């Protein structure tokens, strides 16, 4: 069930399909809050050649804009790169394939960096248990419980 | 004089300007040989926001094609990413700024990887001494002396 | 039912979804034949901000590669631009939304140009009637019946 | 001396080199004013394969950001496409090669369009005569003399 890009046992092919944004967490809270560039509402993940496509929505000034970004696989185990509001490096932290997927991302922009962690579910919402396990990993990565945001209660541009 | 992105003391701003391809080395020799995607003839390096632009030439079927690629700075010390014949991660190994610059690159494409090392000079050719130091670093990175190619003797699409 | 980007009455939002390559036609036959860059097997069309995303497959050396290109809307009525094997300008010739969509494309590369016309269906195959109407438009655009290829009979990388 | 992409007699190869922003004009004045996306300070133009590279500076929040965009040649005589703050279509209106170059651009974004005209000089400033000829063309394209801005008097991020 559980796999991981970092662990090196993942089967990225199975990540293909629709996903929804459930919980986002970042210590640089400004980014995941209203009008934050990282507060993205995922929709679908495409598995392409040496890369992943992400179709998602974002509320830019009270208007849900539809976007699509391609992330490329890099030579370092499990790392993907995507240019978005800086240079981003992310990995697939944990996944069971048909329920959830936890991504861990680091952002670089003008000398600064920040961590970002997201939980995606194949359903509009997920098990309270899944959300706890995720809440823990955030803490295990320096992100405080005050910076973990549950997007299921808000408008995910649906 | 000497700096390094990996060493973390480099001043990438000084890399701006014209550069020429002097010596390329890769154990995956097919890549640096005639018609190889990595046998590139550098021309100029632009220092942009959170990235580097590379204007270079390449002989695709007896025809020197003019290209330009942008490489983005990633969150990991000195690493840049550029999509070209796969996912590439490179670093600035050694530079004295006004003479040479040695880059070290790893390529990933369809499960496979390979190292690539290049020496650029601000002049059409460089000191026999500079070429030796480079020949050594190649060896220090597993690339044999049989896979080190001196492009100064060939047509660099000039 | 029928709309058109050129006619200026189209509702591109309804083009969202899965599409299949049914018939391709070009007088520069080499392009639509085996190993031709334009012989693409469409899969899905995404409607994004000021653009369209295209996820399709292509057989590059007996190997079906998965790709995704973004085409941008230009200031000239119904014209979209996409960089692929040159500079491409295309328009939505005719569509009924839930069955077919006929695109007309012009390609520019190294001083040369060529027309390309494609018929996409929401189903793996389409009505013999739809294929006739398309066969006619091709002729109305200088493409001879000898250069109209029905991809439904071949392997569309399925 | 004078050539033109639209006139179809231009030799784009000679446009290679350093250029400076002299005068910008747009009836959608907000764009060419302080903090306007179109108020760009050109630096260099690279002539690539089937395209043009533009390295320029822009003051985003009192901070001169260094950028580089690639514009692709389209199948319609003299037209180039570049994605920047929408879909842009531009042409080389008039050039004498070693002094000035006048570009004419149309922008499309979210249903709206607007014209933009720029005069670039190989020198930090140009002849009062060159600026007049340009002022006239702007008028010949519906742009009023009140929307023609001379950037030579301001900080061009130099």
């Amino acid at each position: 069930e559980e796999a991981s890009s970092t662990r090196g046992n993942l089967d990225v092919a199975k990540l293909n399909g629709d996903w929804f944004s459930i919980v986002v967490a970042s210590n640089k809270r400004e980014k995941i809050e209203e009008n934050g560039s990282m507060r993205v509402f995922m929709q679908h993940i495409d598995v392409l050649e040496n890369s992943l496509g992400f179709k998602f929505r974002i509320k830019e000034n009270g208007e849900c804009r539809e976007l699509y970004l391609v992330a490329y696989k890099t030579p370092e185990d499990g790392e993907y790169f995507v240019e978005y509001d800086g240079g981003n490096t992310f990995t697939i932290l944990k996944t069971d394939y048909d329920r959830y997927v936890m991504f861990h991302l680091i952002n670089f922009k003008n000398g600064e960096t920040f961590q970002l962690m997201v939980l995606y579910g194949r359903t509009k919402d997920l098990s309270s248990d899944i959300k706890e396990k995720f809440a823990k990993l955030c803490e295990a990565h320096g992100i405080t419980r005050d910076n973990i945001i549950d997007l299921t209660k808000t408008d995910r541009c649906l």
